[PDB]
């Protein structure tokens, strides 16, 4: 593991399930003091939790102010909370489109804006933003989602350039990962039959060169690496955790 | 010139000055029927002008309705209206940060959303979005602006993927171009002194491999190309009009 | 068309068939004085032809020296000659692997190296290199080919940075285009049955958002644009002519 | 540390100094069995050394055979050996240009080609190729070098796609790192004066957002991560260790 993470204060948004829960648990295993900021109670967890809607800047600010007072510092912020709904620009309501940008982009902007002043008071603070492989290669009927994930890359670069060398900021770009969001996406296409759901997920996995979809813990490893001093000269980039998806052209060749 | 642009209905947002004006003027020269949607009156102009705030959907929708009813079709939409103000994520007010996103991203979203249903009924529909070289290499203290330009790329790819093959959507990514926005940028940095602003602009030009900043007409050429049938198999991409800026590392080598 | 190309001397390598022939014909239509450098006689063509193997630097140099003496100048060089053979790094002989790099990369290096001294003696000379969508998203069993196309992008950037602002150098990155090379690739997979060949090509076309493969003339339009003064502030970039292929993730979403 | 690297057989080319040496040393610290394949003797070293010219396939193949027979497996191959000399495409001799391609690209090709059959029989095989930040943003008068680094990216993606899921292949893209190669670069530019070389290096460091050049150990950290099981769903990508250099536009903004 990354020894330097032990005892450091780490805030992870949307860590009550999926990738965020995996990230929180990894930091706990690294010995960090972890706090989840989300709108769902993970229940019995080894990490702290504060009810917090990332689209509410006042609640985000209050939650972060509280964490700094309670723990004494903030060394790492992992922006992960995100949602996805589907629809063509002509079918999705303007309200839903905006809501996706609000959670996926503005949530990252608010958490970063309020954590940074505190983070720079710590040694070598680091922010890791979860974007998507869709910051490069995209899916259909995902206008708002795709737009928000591209936006996250811009925010990441900006924070990195604006606060270097004191604080680093990077993003992780995962392809399909086994999480509630993805299980839900499969159900929305094939139903609740666990047999048909596995077939759908297997199909997606076969589209990735690695021949399977990723596991939450695999994204967590990338986040821990970027948050650690092992990535001391890495800032402003996106580390793709995509099983090779973003480099594959879907054009057959003779075998 | 591109003979297919003749008589085509072309909408350009933010065409009362700078790059937008040069784009409208180029399409007028190509024989197109051009309409500017902007908050400022360009005054004496070879193209039509409609007072329109791109952040007001009611106004955007009505302007587009007026254009379709009056002209009978809409073949090209160039989203160009944009603004920029500076500040680190810590200094800029949340209101100003949101405003930049509203004009630069939501303005493109509203115009695209309301124009698309009309465009898909028209001939060779094409949307060109003006992003920035900053969708790749970025500047300091420009968090909102940079985020918005990356967001535009995502919006561009999604429209391209969701409406191909009938409609194409591409972006143009300009580096430093001689416009009022750039003149303002220099002034905000070196003051109102005309000869000093001149020096600042020259400096920026020398940072570009082409050894000068770009001209609005050079961006217009790229836009006209992408809007034309000449770009019939080009969709979802950003054409960089940056004088080589995005491929230059600021590291000297032996001469 | 691009009026500025009329009467200018344009050299196109590998213009005896496919994309190269399409490029040569487009420049002829633009009024340019075109010369093909290839190892195949296009037969009755409106452009000049000189037997020339691009892997032979002496023959390349002699052919270019001859063109400058005969025509008086060289304004545009289009590096297009290229080959593709398939094989895993473990199956393809080292000789064949090297041969692909020799034609695809060294051919571009030689033609550029010998044409440049002459080109800088003309006004606003331009080099256009044909790379591939595979400079970004790649196919299986195409090690040497993929490597060579990535290499072409590096050479393109280098030439652009080294000779700006006098001479510009850009690349075109096509996805699947209807040419002998592609028809051959299909046959290597399904045989000579025109019915089965069309089905294979149709399959590839459906993988592109545009729902069809591209036409040689579509790549030619991009080359003409980059070679012209319409692209005066464009250098060091690759213009993707891919029907949206490079921005598509092969992961289904609910519809 | 990464516990899975213990006892794994790791081959590092060009590990007698600079980045290569730091990489070998890091793997030795992780408990791996490390062998350096390079033309120069590192002398007193914690890892094994074998005199090997990466451009000589007979020698590369024999060295890899000796390693597999002696150690019983090969789990990681780090291609790092590389050279750089300067000159515009017009001044550098063709022989020197070809040599840079031979060492920087063919060396990676030979080592990968001969190691792969052994690696696929081993545990968690992973290949890490050292490219450069110049696979994106480039320097002047470095045609061969830049071309070779872009080529390495293509080679990386193809090995990744052709051998997934059993073997992973990624690249690391460093910006300026304190090594003899960089010391030589400065000397060739500002002379042998030690304090002037110091000034030149400082200047380059200040061009990086992190405000300093990188350390060889920082590149080694990225390599160890990508070679480890922690990067189990990461393949075909380049991890940029550039202190933010590739995302920085050299254009000033108001402060
Ligand atoms: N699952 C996948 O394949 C991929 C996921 N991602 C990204 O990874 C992140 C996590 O995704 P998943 O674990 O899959 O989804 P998930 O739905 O399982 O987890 C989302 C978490 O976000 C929290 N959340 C949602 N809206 C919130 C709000 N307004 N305020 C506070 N918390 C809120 C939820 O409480 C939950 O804990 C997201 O940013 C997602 O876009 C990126 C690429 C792929
Ligand atoms: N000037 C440069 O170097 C670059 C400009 N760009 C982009 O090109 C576009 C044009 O930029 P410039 O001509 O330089 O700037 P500019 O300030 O000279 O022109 C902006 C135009 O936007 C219109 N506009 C602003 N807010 C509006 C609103 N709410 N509703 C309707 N119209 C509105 C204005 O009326 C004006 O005509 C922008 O999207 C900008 O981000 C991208 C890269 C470089
Ligand atoms: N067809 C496609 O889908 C794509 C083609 N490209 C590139 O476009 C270029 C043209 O491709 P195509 O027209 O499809 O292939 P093609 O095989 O039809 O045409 C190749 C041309 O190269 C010439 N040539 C080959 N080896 C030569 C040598 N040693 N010296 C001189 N001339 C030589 C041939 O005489 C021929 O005229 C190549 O660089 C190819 O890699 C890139 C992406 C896609
Ligand atoms: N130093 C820097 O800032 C950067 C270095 N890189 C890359 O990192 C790698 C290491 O670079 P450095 O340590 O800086 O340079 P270096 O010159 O200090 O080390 C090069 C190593 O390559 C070995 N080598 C050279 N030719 C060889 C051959 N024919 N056969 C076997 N071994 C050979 C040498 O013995 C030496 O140990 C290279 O691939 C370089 O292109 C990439 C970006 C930046």
């Amino acid at each position: 593991g990354f020894s330097d993470l032990r005892d450091k204060v780490v805030i992870v948004t949307g860590a009550s399930m999926g990738i965020g829960r995996a990230i929180a648990e990894r930091f706990v295993d690294e010995g960090s003091k972890v706090i989840d900021l989300s709108i769902h109670d993970p229940g019995e967890a080894k990490y702290d939790h504060i009810e917090c809607d990332v689209t509410n800047p006042d609640q985000v600010k209050a939650s972060i102010d509280h964490i700094f007072k309670e723990y004494g510092s903030i060394s790492v912020l992992v922006n992960n909370a995100g949602i996805e709904s589907y629809g063509k620009i002509e079918s999705m309501s303007m309200g839903e489109w905006r809501r996706i940008i609000d959670v996926n982009l503005f949530g990252y902007y608010y958490a970063s804006k309020f954590a940074i002043p505190y983070m720079i008071r710590s040694r070598d603070p680091s922010i890791v933003n979860i974007s998507s492989v869709q910051a490069s290669i995209i899916t259909k009927n995902a206008s708002a989602y795709v737009t928000s994930k591209h936006a996250v890359i811009g925010l990441t670069k900006s924070i990195a350039l604006d606060y270097a060398p004191l604080l680093r900021c990077n993003a992780v770009c995962p392809a399909t990962i086994d999480t509630p969001l993805v299980r839900k996406a499969a159900e929305l296409e094939v139903g609740s039959d666990p047999m048909r759901i596995e077939k759908k997920i297997s199909e997606w996995g076969h589209e990735h060169p690695m021949q399977r979809i990723g596991k939450p813990q695999e994204v967590a490893s990338a986040v821990a690496f970027l948050a650690s001093r092992e990535a001391s000269f890495i800032t402003g980039t996106c580390l793709y955790v995509d099983g090779g998806l973003s480099i594959r052209a879907p054009i057959s060749t003779p075998e």
